[PDB]
């Protein structure tokens, strides 16, 4: 046949399972993607004026623990040792983040040492036991105290989710967010960096195969009935929305989405660093991209006189926005539950199998999405396609 | 023969220069050192009650821009992926370090953009031009101004080198040391990192080649009559004090030394940071060490309720002290330049060559010392080994 296997979406997800197929079963497989590039929305390109190589749908770190998921990637490119950090501007002082000995002697005024650190937070946090927290406010500050609470949380936190924190649950914060040390590193995972040659070099890889056939600006729900009439034994991995999927049968599952504002500044530098979180209330946006800064070592193919920077909005996502984060409302998860039968059932029926963020509503991490991807294809795939 | 040639010291000039004798010209190569092991200076023990990695003889940092030399101690060791970084305690604050837009917010007391410090460093440091400077001090204050200098260099310089900064020469400073970034990396180099099973273990490596013979606990000077007699044509290469070879003839070399006053608190962790320096002129030595932190991948073997730190004072070495770092006044260059005429000499004479901090009386980090070795190989050794 054509193909063996049709892969709905270019993601991370679908390009793992896709490549898999491809080159662990021998299998054919078809790619359909409805927009114009491979990648989903980790796919970045160059900035028309600077070159500089930026996103469209939000700024993508790669970090993982996972070996198996990094001896993986490491196929398809060569990473960076970028290590990811960031800044936090707070009533006109750009602080050291996340909180720790740093930002400590910054806010409170005069060095604080490990030990004191701990004993500072103590008496911060004394007002509220976290067993006895109703909400995120509560919670946040029966673990940090009222001052590091109002400063480096509140505001970002109601920007971020549109609601006041005291109408957030307590659940949102599960451990201590401070380090008791002067380590500023970002992320806390084993293994991290950046595509050596951007993300749409590395996808464009993964996709790269004798046995794999990419058909892009093509909506599966215009083309399926055709494809499916090709090789009717063919199986199907979905990873377009679920509720759209069963056409919101039972309703539409909410969700938020981002609004990007990209600008040039005739300027080479203009914040020092890639990320500044903007934690007060009288900015709208929540942090400033600035792309050059992920990739330091690209400096001499950077323009010395230009910079593309990126302020970033959070809000409910409405008719004709990406949805990038599942919300989450009670009311999300029964018909989430609902449509998890809806699912099943089709997969018994119609060798339909649903994965990735849009088709299981959750957000996936990179590396997370490649570890579901891996298992769906070594637990199910392998054995639908015998 | 029983050897071919004798290596006279085994830091890392030595070793270099007997491993590539050994491995590539497949030599008998004799080491003599004076010491009870091996490494010279960039050697590292277990402190006994903790078990933690520590240096008697200065905390060493590998970094290098060479990519033959980081190929080359590749061979004998693997390299964590630590990065320096120094924080820097003035008036009860730490600081980040070194001097960039860090700094600057927290000691101007509000964030500065790259182009807006650019501007206060203009300002800051109009009033002297660095063409008109004639001491260290005014030098840096031309190129950074009066308020940072009195802040982090004065006090730090007057303690390191126990004179006035006002005594010191303008040439001590040779560009600006201030960053218009986020940047606290504190080295510049391509590779770096640490020996992941430390110093000892990397060094012994080096030394650990059928060809080479090792005598630890003996002096040149006792036995060199002897061991020249048993073959009279093998050369020497000499990595001891210049100065001393030639019986002090011409003087004494001038020299700085270091004391290191090492304690184990009953603390997991006393600063949070490998290094804090102390800019201020009341605490007399000017930085602390907390050795657990050069390695975080060893944290559950290390103690939890233990930490090593070591006070570095420095001062003019006296008969007894390790001499470190060359002081080079114009009376130290002079009688170099005589030391120099009376080893090129015995060069000629007697087969001896000289390499090395201590004989060539030069300061060299680890990858220079490397780099100076693998060139006395390639260039003088290979032609008088034939
Ligand atoms: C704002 C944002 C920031 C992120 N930052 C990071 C980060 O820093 N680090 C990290 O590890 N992860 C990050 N992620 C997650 C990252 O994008 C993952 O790769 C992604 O979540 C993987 O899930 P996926 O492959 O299912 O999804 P997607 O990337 O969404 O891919 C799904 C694909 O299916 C296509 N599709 C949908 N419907 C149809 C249809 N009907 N027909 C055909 N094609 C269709 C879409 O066009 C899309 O290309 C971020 C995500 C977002 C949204
Ligand atoms: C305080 C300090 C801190 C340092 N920190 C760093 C750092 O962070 N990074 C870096 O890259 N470098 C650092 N260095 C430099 C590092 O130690 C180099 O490896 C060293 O300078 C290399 O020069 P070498 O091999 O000639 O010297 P040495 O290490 O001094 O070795 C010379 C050897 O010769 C032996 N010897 C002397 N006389 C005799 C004799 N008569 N007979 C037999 N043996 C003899 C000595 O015992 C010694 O073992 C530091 C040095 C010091 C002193
Ligand atoms: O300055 C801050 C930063 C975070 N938060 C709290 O932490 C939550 C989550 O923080 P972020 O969304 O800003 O960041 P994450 O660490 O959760 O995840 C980040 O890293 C991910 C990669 O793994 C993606 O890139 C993601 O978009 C990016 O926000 C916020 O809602 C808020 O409650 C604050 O209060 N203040
Ligand atoms: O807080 C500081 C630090 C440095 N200096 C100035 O800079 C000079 C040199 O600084 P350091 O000796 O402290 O450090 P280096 O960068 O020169 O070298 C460091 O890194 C080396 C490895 O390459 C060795 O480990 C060395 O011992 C260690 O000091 C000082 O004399 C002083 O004039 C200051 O004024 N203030
Ligand atoms: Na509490
Ligand atoms: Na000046």
């Amino acid at each position: 046949s054509d193909f063996d296997l049709i892969v709905v979406g270019s993601g991370l997800f679908g390009l793992t399972v896709a490549e898999r197929a491809a080159s662990q079963l021998g299998k054919k497989v078809l790619i359909v993607e409805k927009r114009s590039h491979l990648g989903g929305n980790a796919y970045s390109e160059a900035e028309p004026e600077t070159g500089i190589e930026i996103h469209k749908y939000g700024a993508h770190l790669f970090h993982t623990s996972n070996k198996r998921v990094w001896d993986y990637v490491n196929q398809f490119t060569a990473f960076t040792g970028y290590q990811h950090r960031v800044f936090a501007m707070h009533n006109g002082t750009a602080y050291q983040f996340p909180m720790g000995l740093g930002l400590i002697n910054q806010f409170f005024g005069r060095y604080y040492t490990p030990d004191e650190a701990r004993e500072l937070i103590k008496e911060q946090s004394a007002e509220i036991d976290s067993k006895d927290a109703t909400n995120l406010e509560e919670k946040a500050i029966s673990l940090i105290g009222r001052p590091l609470y109002e400063a480096f949380i509140r505001d970002y936190t109601a920007k971020q989710w549109q609601t006041d924190p005291k109408e957030l649950p307590a659940g949102n914060i599960t451990r201590l967010p401070v380090r008791y040390n002067f380590d500023n590193r970002y992320f806390n995972d084993t293994y991290e960096g950046l595509p050596v040659d951007g993300y749409a070099q590395w996808l464009s890889n993964m996709a790269d195969h004798e046995n794999i056939e990419v058909r892009l600006d093509t909506d599966w729900f215009e083309v399926r009935e055709d494809l499916r009439a090709q090789n009717p034994e063919a199986p199907v991995v979905y990873t377009g929305p679920l509720d759209r999927y069963f056409d919101y049968s039972e309703g539409h599952l909410g969700w938020r989405t981002l609004d990007f504002e990209t600008e040039v500044l005739n300027t080479g530098d203009f914040q020092g660093t890639p990320v500044m979180n903007y934690n007060d209330a009288e900015f709208p946006y929540t942090r400033i991209h600035e792309f050059r800064h992920f990739h330091p070592e690209r400096e001499d193919r950077h323009p010395k006189d230009k910079t593309v920077i990126m302020k970033e909005y959070s809000r409910f996502a409405e008719e004709g926005d990406e949805p990038y984060y599942p919300i989450n409302t009670p009311s999300d998860r029964e018909m989430l539950f609902k449509y998890r039968e809806l699912a099943d059932a089709e997969t018994e029926s119609g060798k339909v199998y649903f994965g990735g963020r849009l088709g299981t509503y959750q957000y996936l991490d990179m590396h997370m999405a490649i570890a579901s991807a891996l298992s769906m294809f070594d637990n199910k795939l392998v054995d639908a396609l015998k």
